[PDB]
Parts: C-alpha cells; sequence; structure tokens
C-alpha cells in the first residue's frame, strides 16, 4: 500500500523555524511532523510514502536515512520545478504510486494533525466503492474555507463551496485523501488544485465520498494553528493515553516532556508545554502553552507563554517572552529581555527588548 504527503513549499509561515529544517521535519510535540504521519501510515500496511516537496530535498536526506531504518519503511522524494499545487505532484509522482495491484493510495496534507482513524478509513472507502474517499471536519468559521455540500445520508459530496459568505455548511476538507489508481488519469502534469480542480471531475461522476473525522484536527501550518494543535493534540493524550503525560506539583495541565529533559526545582509547567530532548530547564522557569524544542536552556527565573523556543536555543534569567514569540535555531537571549512578539532569525544574538516585527 503506497501514500503521497504534500508538503509543497519549505513553508514561509513557519520561518524562522523552516529556515533550518522544512516544514516536515519542524517539531511538533517532540516529533518531527513527518513522524506523527508515517507512524499513522505504517500501521494501515503502507509500505512506501512520496514526499511531494517544492524545494531541493537534499537538506534531509540524513534524517531520512535513519527514520527510514527504524520505522521499516520506504521514503522517496519527488521535487517539482514549479510548484503543482495539491493535485498536481499526484500526477509528477503517478509512477511510484501506481504498485499494479489497482489497491487505493493514501494522500496527506503535511500540515495536518490528527488521530489518523486510517484503519477507519479504508472499510469506509471500500463500503461505497467510490472513486475517492476524503476526511472531513467541521470547524467554527467555514466562510474561511472550502465547505463541503455533501449528501449526508450517503456521504456522496456534491460540491464545494469556497469561502461561503452565506452559510451551507461547516465540514471542510481534513486534508486526508485515499484515492484509486483512476484518479491519477484526471490530474494533467500541470499546477491543478484537487480541492477546485480533480474533486469537482468525481463529483460529477457522482464518486466522491466524504467520511466525517472522529477526534481532533489542526492544520499548523502557521504559528497560531501550531499552539491551537498542539492543546488538542495534548488533550487527545489525556483522552487517550494520559501515562505519556507528565504530571506532579510543578504540571498544570496537560505537559508533553521528553525523557532526557531536565526539570529544575520549584518551576511552574503548564498548560499545554511541550518539551523536547536535551532541554534544561533551569530552577524556577514559568512556562505555559509553549512548545522548547530539541536541547534549548531556560535559565532561572524566566517566564515564557505563547511562544516557540526553537531548537537549541538559550533564553535567559529573568527573560519575559510572550505573545506569539517564534526564536529560530540557536538564538540568545540575554537576561531580563522582554520579547513581545518577537521573530528572530536562526543564530541571532538579542541584547535589547524585541516586539512584533
Amino acid at each position: 500500500m503506497k501514500a503521497l504527503i504534500l508538503v509543497g513549499g519549505f513553508g514561509t509561515r513557519l520561518r524562522p523555524l523552516t529556515l533550518s529544517f522544512p516544514k516536515p521535519l519542524v517539531d511538533f510535540a517532540n516529533k518531527p511532523m513527518i513522524l506523527h504521519q508515517i507512524e499513522a501510515l505504517k500501521a494501515v500496511g503502507v509500505d512506501e510514502v512520496v514526499l511531494a516537496i517544492n524545494y531541493q530535498p537534499e537538506v534531509m536526506l540524513n534524517f531520512l536515512k535513519d527514520f527510514e531504518t527504524k520505522l521499516e519503511i520506504k521514503i522517496t522524494c519527488s521535487q517539482e520545478t514549479e510548484p503543482l499545487g495539491t493535485a498536481g505532484p499526484l500526477a509528477l509522482a503517478r509512477d511510484k504510486l501506481l504498485d499494479g495491484s489497482g489497491e487505493p493510495f493514501f494522500v496527506l496534507n503535511s500540515d495536518v494533525i490528527s488521530e489518523y482513524p486510517l484503519k477507519e478509513m479504508l472499510e469506509f472507502h471500500k463500503s461505497h466503492g467510490g472513486e475517492a474517499s476524503i476526511m472531513v471536519t467541521k470547524v467554527d468559521e467555514p466562510s474561511k474555507y472550502g465547505v463541503v455540500v455533501m449528501e449526508e445520508s450517503t456521504g456522496r459530496v456534491e460540491k464545494f463551496v469556497e469561502k461561503p459568505k452565506l452559510y451551507v455548511g461547516n465540514k471542510i476538507n481534513a486534508g486526508i485523501y485515499l484515492l484509486n489508481p483512476s484518479v491519477l488519469d484526471k490530474i494533467e502534469l500541470r499546477p491543478t488544485s484537487i480541492e477546485k480542480e480533480t474533486f469537482p471531475k468525481i463529483a460529477a461522476a457522482q464518486g466522491l465520498y466524504a467520511m466525517v473525522l472522529p477526534g481532533f484536527w489542526m492544520d499548523i501550518g502557521q504559528p497560531r494553528d501550531y499552539i491551537t494543535g498542539l492543546r488538542l493534540y495534548l488533550d487527545s493524550l489525556r483522552k487517550k493515553s494520559p501515562a505519556k503525560l507528565t504530571s506532579g506539583p510543578h504540571i498544570v495541565g496537560n505537559v508533553l516532556v521528553d525523557e532526557t529533559a531536565t526539570i529544575g526545582e520549584g518551576c511552574l509547567i503548564g498548560p499545554d508545554v511541550a518539551i523536547g530532548p536535551g532541554c534544561i530547564v533551569e530552577s524556577g522557569v514559568r512556562l505555559s502553552r509553549c512548545t522548547v524544542m530539541r536541547g534549548v536552556r531556560i535559565k532561572k527565573h524566566a517566564c515564557i507563554s505563547s511562544s516557540i523556543i526553537g531548537w537549541h536555543s538559550t533564553v535567559g534569567q529573568w527573560a519575559r517572552i510572550e505573545n506569539m514569540t517564534i526564536l529560530g535555531e540557536d538564538v540568545h537571549v540575554s537576561d531580563e529581555i522582554y520579547s513581545n512578539g518577537g521573530v528572530v532569525l536562526p543564530h541571532k544574538e538579542i541584547k535589547s527588548n524585541i516586539l512584533k516585527p
């Protein structure tokens, strides 16, 4: 069983984190986003996963080598010259997706975090015998998305309404696709969109079916939705496997701590914090609604809220970091510095206060 992961560009919207490692390798909940998906794809019997990227994948060849051996799965890159959209890459890598068994293949948005009911979706797709199945999830602002209009008694999709000024529903594209090989005959090797060009073709032939996604969903493509997705994901661990969440008198809410991380005495971590491997959180540190990536040090008495601290960064003593601050890799914030939404490029030294760029 084959699978495709739609990456596209390196991800400007996640700068400066993506300036060091492209979008599918940025950490989410102590794991690179690629792991969350491949672990899920492997659990349904996927043996090869094609990565549809826009950048040169040589920058991530050393990481994927190790991930292929540990996860026992084939990862093949499929780079595009010009941006082919979300359906275009399906044609560019049609040779790597067709294996002759006529079996359907999975397609995933590289920035979608969920519980991935891929087993439950396999049985859904084979029941109605349609050409393509997509996952659907409900949101609060469907006017900002393309809303699905589906025959809810059967699941058959009639049409997609892009950015409806008037309410026609609240179910949107959840980014999880299950497509038969025949779909690849409806996509030319040009920039085409699967939701606005390919799906209407299948929606006309009455071969498009939608399955409501049971569980949380979030596209962490941008920083605001990244923090939101971390909260929804951590509460999923609270509901599913609470043993993975940490606990103690210094813990409020749901906190995920890597076993190789150091937590100093007298801290207060939470709610909704993810601390990565090799992190040194010194004594008396306040952390909430933030992500601390691999190898960053938070010196004593610092307070961090609603922020993302890039790999191997260093927050000085009594520093104040809040309001959607994003430190890149290897950023050294000095003591007592105040960041109100600072966006610091990698390897920089922050010696004075910074605000929103």
